[PDB]
DNA sequence: GTTCTAGAAC
DNA sequence: GTTCTAGAAC
């Protein structure tokens, strides 16, 4: 199929969709996620294409704590009331073209929540976070991933808020409802 | 990234 | 027999 076509380009084509925007600035967007792995689900994406925390350097600084701070203002506004634990990060390897900070809460409630890969991928070190990646932009001027990165989507399911050992999402979805 | 679904795991 | 995972998608 055609490259614009790609399913890899498709937030290129989200974050301009009016009905999935929940924010705009002069130098971001914030959408809901299609695809959304927990109650709240945002993806922050700067205007400006940026291909992936591979083509970060430091020119990029500002835009990154912006993305930051804008994220933690769409939380106070769309979830302020409900004091849910959010995380702000990134995918330490994505999927998705265009550089994008996921902004989600911590309940992991969603029927789009299907595998091991949804789970452990905002669930062990595979989820840079926001803070993390700023300051290394900071300090060494790049982003660098250690290897070992796909086998940790392949890590045994484990609760984020009590680590209990689950053998099965079907279970492991079960088991987070206790601590809502 | 998702959709579908074969066949493994239970 | 049903649940569950995991790989092909031309
Ligand atoms: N067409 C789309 N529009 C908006 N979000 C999407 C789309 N396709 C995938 N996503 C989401 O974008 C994120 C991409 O994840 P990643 O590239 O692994 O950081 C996931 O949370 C998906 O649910
Ligand atoms: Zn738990």
């Amino acid at each position: 199929g055609s490259h614009m076509g790609h399913w890899s380009q498709g937030l290129k084509i989200s974050m301009q969709d009016p009905k999935m925007q929940v924010y705009k600035d002069e130098q971001v967007v914030v959408i809901k996620d299609k695809y959304p792995k927990a109650r709240y689900h945002w993806l922050v994406l700067p205007w400006t294409s940026i291909s992936s925390l591979k083509a970060v350097a430091r020119e990029h600084l500002e835009l990154l704590k912006h993305m930051h701070t804008v994220g933690e203002k769409v939380i106070v506004d769309f979830a302020g009331s409900s004091k849910l634990r959010f995380r702000l990060g990134y995918h330490a390897i994505p999927s998705m073209s265009h550089v994008h900070l996921h902004v989600i809460s911590q309940d992991f409630d969603s029927p789009c929540l299907k595998n091991k890969k949804h789970w452990n991928s905002f669930n062990t070190e595979y989820f840079l976070e926001s803070q993390a990646v700023i300051e290394m932009v900071q300090e060494a001027g790049r982003v660098t991933v250690r290897d070992g990165m796909p086998e940790l989507l392949k890590l045994p399911l484990r609760c984020h808020e009590c680590q209990q050992l689950l053998p099965s999402i079907p279970q492991l979805k079960e088991h987070l409802r206790k601590h809502w």
